[PDB]
């Protein structure tokens, strides 16, 4: 198992291998810049944060869908996201929706992030294999370069594999993903990763996704979201964000209006 | 492993140490006679108009073409979502059972449990096999999920009253199902309660009588698992009359996980402060 880039046009079934055998890897060129820049853009302009000039003469951070329109109309409607939330969960569990979403802004001088795998805040994973499918998938793309020097991730190749119980892996034993604006890096629950020390004098910055099945509770709640941006999003958008009934693989529903669906209820 | 019947006033202790033990008990007196007919006369012209049988195609076939499980309770019985879901005994059995492991617990789901005259046996099962992780589950663990059935009319062995099988909750999950011979009928007035974790075999009777039966039920289940009903469909002023503890009950607050992890949240903050609640 090793680190691999690979391009935007790879095989699904090869980065579904990719991902099966080293437990992570890179997409280059996921985003173009301009949608990624587009994301901060329009988070700078939600918070309207007060910045001063060289001398004399605003809302906290919500979530990510809810401050972004690139985010919420086309970032959550990558083929890829879906493309492997498919195939991950789907023969499992059915559905899969939205679990979380945070912008990365790593101050300078920020030390290193402990290493980690991100499924460990569901109990369940104490009853999980390695060979059964993760517990959710986590997409992080990057908007300044990743390097060594501003704190990029770091991930261990193959300890996705390791049984529950398993010591942390080395410092010495992270792998540095170097990454260009739009890459992503796509972390599965069961990988161990941590973030690195910002040893340079500018931002590294960035956002995630993440999905998870059907049958668990998101991290995040939409329902506080304007009505008018929900009506503004696509049908699978509308699922990945809370407003519509999911299929189980047994297809049994849950979510549900009563015995009918969500969407019909609301009258979306 | 023994079907038991206990006086409302029984400690938690003993309920928590037969659930444990047996798998499944009747909490008699659980409603009174008051709270049976609030709930009867504001879902009696809502259960006569739908149309039994399940609403919709999934692969757990227990809806007989003679049974009636409506859901949807709390948006159409005040009662039930302004008084039974805030039921002391629901709640102290909850918090006993997901608190240690799983931390906040809410709502699943609440139907309608009508059997109509004629309606053959259904099928024994547990109600936790719609989840998958339920094959990860080992049977010490935590239930998945608990259910309280409430008896509407009298239940009886002839009208197809609910059947047990108590100590069946200790199964390994590879366990065949327990033969018909292996299942206690259940006895309860109206207002009685049958208490069934997720992984109590159980099943309706045939109501080989004159005369419907009908109970309704709760569940609930850990915070980190999605509820089989939403309730974001309710009107607001119908949230704003629920209780703060209702209303994280139904999904209208953040949850709060077994190590200050918040699941269920608005961005940063708790998804009250958002929605103003
Ligand atoms: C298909 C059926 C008949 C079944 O064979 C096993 C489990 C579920 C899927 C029911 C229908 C709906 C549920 C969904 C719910 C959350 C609330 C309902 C209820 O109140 O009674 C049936 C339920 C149950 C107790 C069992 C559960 C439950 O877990
Ligand atoms: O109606 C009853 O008594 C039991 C119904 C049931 O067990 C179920 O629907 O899962
Ligand atoms: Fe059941």
């Amino acid at each position: 198992p090793q680190l691999h880039y690979v391009p935007y046009d790879t095989p699904v079934e090869d980065v579904m291998r990719i991902l099966k055998e080293s437990g992570t890897l890179v997409i280059r060129n996921f985003l173009d810049q301009n949608t990624v820049q587009k994301v901060q853009d329009e988070v700078d302009d939600y918070v309207r944060n007060w910045n001063p000039g060289p001398k004399y003469n605003t809302k906290q951070p919500s979530n990510l869908s809810l401050m972004s329109k690139t985010y919420r109309c086309e970032v959550l409607n990558h083929p890829w996201m879906h493309a492997i939330c498919e195939r991950m969960f789907g023969p499992t569990y059915g559905d899969y929706w939205f679990n979380g979403g945070s912008i990365l802004h790593l101050e300078p001088g920020e030390n290193t992030q402990p290493i980690h795998q991100d499924h460990v805040f569901y109990q369940i994973s104490k009853w999980r294999r390695p060979t059964d499918p993760d517990l959710t998938i986590n997409f992080t793309m990057a908007l300044t370069e990743f390097t060594v020097e501003n704190g990029g991730t770091r991930v261990c190749p193959g300890s996705h594999l390791w049984e529950n119980g398993h010591a942390s892996p080395a410092e010495e034993d992270m792998v540095p993903v170097l990454m260009q604006p739009g890459d992503a890096l796509i972390l599965p629950g069961s990988m161990w990763h941590s973030a690195g020390a910002n040893r340079t004098s500018e931002y590294r910055r960035g956002f995630a996704t993440s999905f998870h099945p059907c049958h668990f509770t998101p991290i995040e709640s939409h329902h506080h979201l304007p009505r008018e941006m929900v009506e503004e999003m696509t049908p699978l958008v509308q699922k990945m964000l809370g407003f519509r009934t999911l299929n189980l693989h047994n297809n049994v529903k849950v979510w549900k209006a009563g015995e009918g669906n969500l969407e019909d209820a609301t009258g979306l």
